[PDB]
DNA sequence: CCTGACTCC
DNA sequence: GGAGTCAGG
């Protein structure tokens, strides 16, 4: 463990050459206005800490930062870049992200610091970052010599493993998803992500007033009918209530006790009424606890803004994620808490919400990949590996005739019926399966001898490839608008991806050009053997975007 | 801290 | 099938 580098106290010219490893370190998990504590150069010429007081106030270094020609091999790009936005300078020429490489290598390996990704090429000249920073309470920025030395090591690491990483994922035929469909979202996320979403903090204090109000009336109602007093968001409490004190048929335990499970609880609605006015406040709940609540703390006061972080490199299957606050999975189904979205409103007066959604992209994406003629045929003129039990079990009727509506499925869907077989005899002669533009997830358990472990690896075998398409394409459609927003030069932007729908906001006079621009582009963004097809709404605010 | 509840795709 | 957050414990 020996690497000399040197501690800059000013930046220098040899620490701006055009290519380089770059660190700009944020310890915070939530990167949006949070301080970058070190920065780390490594290039031809050496390697390189500095102070961010220096070098971020200093024009030749914010110039090379910004200056695309100046190639620059990162770890998690976007946090640096959004970091940076908040410091108010601009992050140009990322050419090779380690994360997003390790990710498409394998995304199961969860590979989020620097010393997991150098783990899968057996690198060990770098730390965890959670053994230099600690956890929890005890999380700290340690003196600037462990801190430097530390930065700099991960630097070299991203400079040395480049290449490895790049060889593999070109034997994988996966170069071109990193460096030309991942790494240019990831730019464009980092933008969705700083602009942020703005609120109608009013509407929604209003909203939680009556809400609080509304759920007192359930509560007691509830006690009321159960003879009892109890805490309803206890399902440990509430099993007693039903099964011990009113009596009511057990239908399904978990390993701590009685189920309370929606599922349940509907099947429950002849045996008393209770059960449907508990379904209700535990629905009323959440949009207090979560969507009024959860999301006013999370507001940035002084501009009304909610700004998520999309996670690039988490899911199995290639979708996004969203957090702090998930605008992924903000009400919609139930119209009291639909209501929600009324608080969602543009950045700029006159400005409006735009929102287009593919309608039943991973169905069209199986009958591509099974060429089911039958389904392709439909789509051209159903998502339950569900079992008769489960199906049964959803739809509330006949185990028996569950059974014969699958049965029935694959007798109409010969070629999906064909297509499951193969997809799964497939993963377990090479051991993973691959999505249409070469997004791989890897398999181990997929011949185990143990039969819930081989089924659950055997259903992700069936449903990766639909999903991990599906993600792939809307991928491709956010960069192609993008692109052909800055060509047109709109001033409509990308606020959102909730997986197969697209929310963006714009100027009033920009309506009519967006109601066919964005929808040609996201189905256009893939040929399939089946066509695309996009809706589209717009609206003063989320909830009217319908 | 995990579990089980609600929320979305 | 894929996700995140919350209260309770």
């Amino acid at each position: 463990a020996k690497m000399a580098f040197t501690l800059a106290d000013r930046v220098t010219e040899e620490m701006l050459a055009d290519k380089a490893a770059l660190v700009v370190e944020v310890v915070e998990e939530n990167y949006h206005d949070a301080p970058i504590v070190g920065i780390a150069v490594v290039n031809e010429h050496g390697r390189f800490f500095l102070r961010p007081e220096t070098a971020l106030a200093d024009p030749q270094f914010v110039a090379w930062l910004g200056d695309e020609t100046k190639k620059k091999s990162m770890f998690d790009s976007k946090r640096a870049a959004v970091a940076l936005k908040w410091k108010g300078i601009e992050l140009c020429g990322v050419s090779f992200d380690l994360l997003l490489a390790a990710y498409l290598l394998d995304p199961a390996q969860g590979v989020d610091d620097v010393a997991a990704a150098a783990k899968m090429k057996q690198y060990e000249a770098v730390r965890p970052d959670e053994a230099v920073y600690g956890k929890g309470a005890k999380r700290a920025v340690p003196d600037e010599p462990v801190l430097a030395e530390h930065l700099v090591r991960k630097a070299a690491a991203i400079w040395e493993l480049e290449r490895p990483f790049l060889d593999e994922l070109r034997r994988n035929e996966q170069d071109r998803l990193l460096v030309e469909l991942e790494q240019p979202l990831s730019s464009i996320l980092a933008e969705m992500e700083f602009a942020g979403v703005k609120v109608d903090t009013k509407r929604l204090e209003q909203m939680g007033k009556e809400l609080a109000e509304q759920l007192g009336t359930v509560e007691q109602r509830i006690y009321e009918l159960a003879g009892q007093e109890f805490n309803i968001n206890s399902p440990k409490q509430l099993g007693v209530i039903l099964f011990e004190k009113l009596q009511l048929p057990v239908l399904k335990k978990t390993k701590t006790g009685y189920s309370t499970s929606a599922d349940v609880l509907e099947k429950l609605a002849p045996y008393h009424e209770i059960v449907e006015n508990i379904l209700h406040y535990r629905q009323l709940g959440k949009l207090q606890s979560t969507y009024i609540e959860g999301l006013l703390k999370v507001v940035r006061p002084a501009t009304k803004k909610v700004h998520t972080i999309f996670n690039q490199a988490l899911t199995q299957t290639g979708r996004l994620s969203s957090t702090e606050p998930n605008l992924q999975n903000i009400p919609i189904r139930l119209e009291e808490g639909r209501k929600i979205r009324q608080a969602f409103v543009p950045s700029e007066s006159d400005w409006l919400i735009f929102a287009a959604d593919y309608s039943q992209i991973e169905l069209r994406v199986l009958a591509h990949i099974a060429e089911d003629d039958n389904l392709m045929e439909a789509f051209r003129r159903n998502y339950g590996g569900i079992s008769d039990y489960g199906l049964a079990q959803n739809l509330n009727i006949s185990r028996k005739e569950a059974a014969e509506f699958i049965e029935r499925y694959f007798e109409s869907f010969p070629g999906v019926k064909r297509y499951m077989e193969n997809i799964v005899q497939e993963a377990k002669q090479k051991g993973y399966v691959t999505t249409l533009l070469h997004r791989r997830r890897y398999l181990p358990d997929i011949t185990s001898r143990n039969f819930n472990v081989r089924s659950f690896a055997e259903r992700m075998a069936m449903n990766t490839p639909i999903q991990g398409s599906a993600a792939d394409i809307i991928k491709k459609a956010m960069i192609d608008l993008n692109a052909r927003l800055k060509e047109e030069r709109l001033q409509a932007h990308l606020l959102l991806q909730v997986h197969d729908e697209l929310i963006l906001e714009a100027p009033k006079e920009e309506m009519e050009r967006l109601c066919r621009l964005v929808p040609e582009v996201m189905e256009q963004a893939v040929t399939l053997r089946v066509p695309l097809k996009v809706d589209y709404h717009y609206g003063s605010t989320w909830y009217d975007a319908k």
